[PDB]
């Protein structure tokens, strides 16, 4: 049959096209193959991992199902704080906000707009590409390990495209359906169900065995890069793409505005169209696109003075 010098190449190949579907299928959320031609070769990966387990790496798709489980998670420290944002509400709030903004850099300044997406802000830190903490925001300075759990957001890469070491932030959630899904199952259970989908997803990341979150169905957007490490962004809406690039989910509905204006168009927009996503919003994120100017600008103690959220009623 197959020899274990044999398996341990064949496995590498598997691990690496499987994980190439996955990303597509999960991340780019356009899969190229036919599901069967996926699990055909998951089966065979499986089955030469259970002949010889000691093939079985962190970055293999049939760890995505979990199975550790945990006493209690380890405190998971933030050197670089994940800081909080500033609310407006009204167009008063908005435009204010970009009076401020002009008054302290003394010229018109460019928006980076995103939808502020209702879930668990996490962080995730990488060393040579490879997946090794990740992390709830916690106070900002002091949040969870929850590492294990994100091991089973497949969309969470757990090695990326360049070997390259990075922190980034973002937001975990669980799109509406598995919202309901989720519900109906504990309704079935005699459980309390979730209010909400940012309640559900944290729930989730706070479940102590793995097994249990696998099954969850949380899914990702990356949007702040806390690290840079050798990454090149200089603007917001570079950096998202630049998200992209190293093989991150981000989400495909933000946009770059040279004036407050659009800036209010863009929240229209997406106000009318907040029913129509899969998943919830609370509003938009607005930010200062030059990184050179949100450092000028620089944070308060709380949250970033080249930031602010547009929270909907
Ligand atoms: N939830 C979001 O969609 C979101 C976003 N797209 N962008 C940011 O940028 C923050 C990062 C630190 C300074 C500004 N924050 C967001 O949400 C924050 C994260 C933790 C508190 C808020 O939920
Ligand atoms: N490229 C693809 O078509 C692709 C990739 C990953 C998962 N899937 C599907 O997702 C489901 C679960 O798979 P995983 O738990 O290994 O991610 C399976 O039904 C599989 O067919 C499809």
């Amino acid at each position: 049959p197959l020899t274990l010098t044999a398996a341990t190449t064949r496995a590498q190949e598997l691990r690496k096209q499987l994980n190439q579907y996955s990303h597509e299928y999960y991340v780019k959320d356009q899969p190229s193959v036919e599901d069967y031609v996926y699990d055909r070769l998951y089966k065979e990966l499986v089955d030469i991992e259970t002949e010889f387990p000691d093939l079985i790496t962190p970055d293999s798709p049939t760890q995505r199902v979990g199975g550790k489980v945990l006493s209690g998670f380890e405190k998971a420290p933030h050197d670089i704080p994940m800081y909080s944002l500033n609310d407006g509400f009204s167009k008063e709030d908005i435009f204010a906000f970009d009076e401020r903004v002009r008054k302290a850099i003394g010229k018109p300044v460019a928006y980076c707009c995103e939808l502020k997406i209702d879930g668990l802000a996490i962080s995730l830190r990488y060393e040579n590409g490879v997946f090794v903490r990740g992390a709830t925001r916690g106070d900002g300075t002091v949040g969870e390990n929850i590492t294990e759990n994100l091991r089973t957001v497949r969309s969470v890469p757990m090695r990326l495209t360049e070997p390259i070491s990075v922190e980034v932030r973002g937001e975990c959630y669980m799109p509406k359906q598995s919202f309901v899904a989720l519900n109906e199952e504990r309704e079935e259970n005699g459980q309390d169900i979730f209010a909400n989908p940012r309640n559900a997803a944290a729930g989730s990341l706070r479940q102590l065995d793995t097994k249990i979150v696998a099954k969850r169905n949380l899914n990702t957007f990356l949007y702040t890069v806390a690290d840079f490490g050798p990454m090149k962004a200089k603007t917001q809406f570079e950096a998202l793409e630049e998200l992209s690039a190293i093989g991150f989910r981000t989400n495909p509905e933000r946009q770059l505005c040279q004036s407050i204006d659009e800036v209010w168009a863009y929240i229209e927009e997406y106000h009318e169209k907040r029913s129509t996503l899969p998943y919830e919003i609370d509003g938009i994120v607005i930010k200062v696109n030059e990184f050179a100017l949100q450092d000028e600008l620089g944070f308060t103690v709380k949250a970033p003075r080249w930031a602010i959220a547009y929270k909907f009623p």
